[PDB]
């Protein structure tokens, strides 16, 4: 994969983690928090996996590409799941709309890197 | 289910992350550090993925087996890779021997949970 | 102090996991709306403990100012998280357990702070 | 209030940029033939990236806000960014990756210090 595409994917992961954390926090402050618990949980998983993925991608050398691939697959899966749950709430909550978009961009960047590896 | 296997896997991830970070640090202090850079990188990847995996496994609200499986697969893959690289240096460095064993035990615990889910 | 360092790293990793588990358990409570500060403080504590475990693993003794500043942050957040979990500990065993993990990590951090000088 | 939330957003952005700069520097140092001379740089890069990502997360949360916690995390971030900048600056003449990282650390340090002065 391109070193520039790798840097772009790292940036997407770092930004997606932050977007998810912001959304989880916003959901926690909603009066309807009891209806947003899966959103919050999936936000937390996505942040944790994105954070790990950003770090792993920063050290990618092409040797043991199996590690990089496995981490990207996990990140794409969690970003997709988080985006799906945020998108369910996006009509009611702008924070969920914003987070869904960040999750989709990270998902796509991870898939692009997976295809290029 | 397999609540005991889940608890065991979480514990293994926490132990493995510490073993990996200790190994990375010890490699950085070796006079032969230039020969240990893949070990260091893979140690760091393994610690990062193990701590994310322990976090994801600890969460039951809004459980999504797709996420759980993907993260476990990533953890098993990175633990296997880290174990392999540490094992190359285990004859020369006790820190690498110890880390390899921790990686193998975590790999097996992840695989066991994957099979039981 | 190498033993106290290893103990503190272990405490930080365990405290992060305990906080994650508590946050998740609170998210699944029907009274989740009453537990939002607990959840938020759990999330902060996990994030700070995770960073602290990593930073302590690389401590070399020179640049003790980094180690001290991170330990102070970890002790502060652990104490705050323990205080908030303890508010709910009579009603929720998960909060009781989490408070105890926060206290043990707080003390391990303070012990290292006193020994670094 | 309003000015605080904008200063927080600025600091979050700086932390995310700084973490990436630090991880790029750490990786580049690991690939240098002179890696044995760059081990403190690598370690401090990793500390800075870890603390920056934690700090960005803490700053993103407003539910149940506790200024004492937020200040302690910002102090840690300011301290580690200053330390990382100092160590990268030692190598900046020889390595562009270290020069770039030093500048990112200084900008993040200042954003954290701005928030420390303003909150608090
Ligand atoms: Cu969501
Ligand atoms: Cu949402
Ligand atoms: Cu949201
Ligand atoms: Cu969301
Ligand atoms: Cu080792
Ligand atoms: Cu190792
Ligand atoms: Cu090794
Ligand atoms: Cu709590
Ligand atoms: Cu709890
Ligand atoms: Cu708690
Ligand atoms: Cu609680
Ligand atoms: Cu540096
Ligand atoms: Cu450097
Ligand atoms: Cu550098
Ligand atoms: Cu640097």
């Amino acid at each position: 994969v391109d070193r520039e595409a790798m840097a772009r994917c790292i940036e997407e992961c770092l930004r997606c983690a932050q977007a998810c954390t912001a959304c989880a926090d916003a959901c926690l402050s909603e009066p309807t928090v009891a209806d947003l618990t899966k959103c919050i949980r999936t936000d937390m998983d996505c942040a944790d996996v994105c954070t790990a993925t950003a770090a792993v991608l920063s050290r990618h050398t092409g040797y043991d590409a199996n590690v990089t691939r496995a981490v990207l697959q996990a990140c794409a899966t969690v970003c997709a799941a988080c985006g799906d749950e945020c998108a369910r709430h996006a009509g009611m909550h702008e924070h969920c709309r914003v987070c869904a978009e960040a999750c989709r961009s990270c998902e796509q960047a991870c898939q692009e890197l997976l295809a290029g590896l």
